C-alpha cells in the first residue's frame, strides 16, 4: 500500500517530508514529490503548487510516476462552516468548482462538461478520518468543499460563493483539481484540511496569523490517517 | 525531419478536421484523453483532444507531454472575441495567455496571476512569426495580443465587463489556452494559440457559438494545417 499525499505550499508539506524516511525527491514539471516512508507507511509527497493548474499538473505526475492507491489532500482552508474555528478540520465528502460556469449550455453550477458536478470522495477514507478525528478529540466538519483560482477575502466573492453553495463547509484553490484528476484516473481522494481563516474580509490578516497552525493541525491529522489506513 | 509538433483542442468539432487529415493514425487512451499520432502531411504530429476547462487542459497537456514529448505546442479551437475588429471566423493568435479568473490580489500578486507563476505566459516568438506568415498566405482577417483563460463561457453582463475592465488589452477569450500555456511553462516547451472566432463573448454569445462554431473549427484547422507545414519545411 502506498498513500499519497498532496499539498500546495511549502509551509502545508514540510512538517511531513521531515518525517519521511528513506527519503528520496522527484523534481518535475516545476513539482516536487518526496518518495519513502511516514511512520513505516510507503507514501508520495507532492507539493504542488497553488491554483488548479497547478495542482491537476502534480497530481497527474504523482498518479503516473508514483501510481499512489489512494490520495490525500491536506493544507489550509477557508472556513464557511458556522461551527468551524481557526485550527479545526475540515473533511470532503465531495469537491466541487466555485468557479466553473457553463450553465449556459445547461450544466450544473461549478460542473464542467465531460465531469460529474462534484466528485465524491471515498467513504472508507472518510471512516478512517473521522475515527482519527474522534481519537484526537477534534472539532471537525464534513461536507462540501469547494475550489476556485480566487483567494476569498468577503465582499462579492464570499456572496458568490454563498449564493450557489450555501452547504458548502470550505473554500480553497487546489482539492477539487485534485479529485478531478483522480476521477479520470479512478483513484480514492479524499480532503483533509485546517481552517487558517473563514474567508471574509479579515481571512488575509487571519490566514497570515494562523497558517501554521493550520499546517500542524492538517500535518497531525495526515498522520493519524495514514497510520489508521495502513495499520487498522 | 526529426520534430514532432503537438496539438491540442478541447472539444471533438475541435479536432476532427485535423484528426481526419493524420496519415498513420493511431489513438492512445489515458486518463479520459485521446492523443492521435501519425503524420499531417508528412509532419510527425501528436494531437490531444483535452476536454474542456483549466484542469482537463492541465491534465491532457501534462499527458501528451510526457508521454510524446512534442517539441512544440500549438493550442487549436475556438474562442470568443473581444478586440473591435474581430469577426466571426476571425484568427486570433496568442502573444500571451493569462487567467482572467485568478485573483490572489489580496496578497500582492498582480490580478489573474498565481504564486509561483509569472503573471502571464508569453507565447514563442518564432511560433507567432510563423502563423503571422500564414495568415498573410491565407489572406485572413486575424489579431495578435493576450488571449485570456477562465473556468467560465462568457455571456456578456459582469461576465464580459469584469475581463475587459481587468484585461483592456485582451483580444480573445476562452477556457484551456492559459492552463496549456503555464504546463508548457513548467516543462519549458514552446507554445502558441491559434484560435477562431465563435462569437463575441456578450448576451449572444450562446447562439452565436452554436451557430458559428463549426466556421471557427474550420479557419482554425486551416490555419493549424498551414502552421504545421511551415514550420516543418520553412
Ligand atoms: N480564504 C481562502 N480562499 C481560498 N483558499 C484558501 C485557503 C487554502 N489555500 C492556501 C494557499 C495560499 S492562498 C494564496 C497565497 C499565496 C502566497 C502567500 C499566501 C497566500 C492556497 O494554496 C489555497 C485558505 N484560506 C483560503
Ligand atoms: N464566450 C466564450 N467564453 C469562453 N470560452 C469560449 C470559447 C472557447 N471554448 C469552446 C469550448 C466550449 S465552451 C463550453 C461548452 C460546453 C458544452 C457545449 C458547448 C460549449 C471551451 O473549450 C471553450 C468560445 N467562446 C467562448
Amino acid at each position: 500500500m502506498k498513500i499519497g499525499i498532496i499539498g500546495a505550499m511549502e509551509e502545508e508539506v514540510t512538517l511531513l517530508r521531515d518525517k519521511i524516511e528513506n527519503r528520496q525527491t522527484i523534481s518535475l514539471g516545476g513539482c516536487e514529490i518526496y518518495t519513502g516512508q511516514l511512520n513505516g507507511t510507503e507514501v508520495a509527497l507532492l507539493k504542488s503548487g497553488i491554483g488548479k493548474v497547478a495542482a491537476a499538473l502534480g497530481a497527474t505526475l504523482l498518479l503516473e510516476h508514483c501510481k499512489p492507491d489512494v490520495i490525500i489532500n491536506t493544507g489550509s482552508a477557508g472556513g464557511l462552516a458556522p461551527t468551524l474555528k481557526v485550527g479545526d478540520i475540515v473533511v470532503s465528502d465531495e469537491a466541487r468548482y466555485h468557479d466553473a460556469d457553463v450553465t449556459a449550455f445547461g450544466y450544473e453550477y461549478g460542473q464542467l462538461p465531460g465531469c460529474p458536478a462534484g466528485f465524491k470522495a471515498d467513504d472508507k477514507l472518510i471512516a478512517a478520518a473521522e475515527a482519527c478525528i474522534a481519537e484526537l478529540n477534534l472539532n471537525a466538519v464534513r461536507g462540501l468543499i469547494v475550489s476556485g483560482d480566487a483567494f476569498i477575502n468577503g465582499s462579492v466573492g464570499l456572496a458568490k460563493i454563498r449564493h450557489n453553495f450555501p452547504q458548502a463547509i470550505a473554500v480553497e484553490m487546489e482539492a477539487t483539481a485534485i479529485a478531478h484528476v483522480c476521477h479520470n484516473f479512478n483513484v480514492p481522494f479524499v480532503v483533509v484540511r485546517a481552517i487558517s481563516d473563514v474567508a471574509d474580509q479579515q481571512s488575509h490578516l487571519s490566514f497570515d496569523e494562523f497558517l501554521a497552525v493550520a499546517a500542524k493541525q492538517s500535518s497531525l491529522m495526515v498522520e493519524s490517517l495514514v497510520q489508521k489506513l495502513a495499520h487498522g
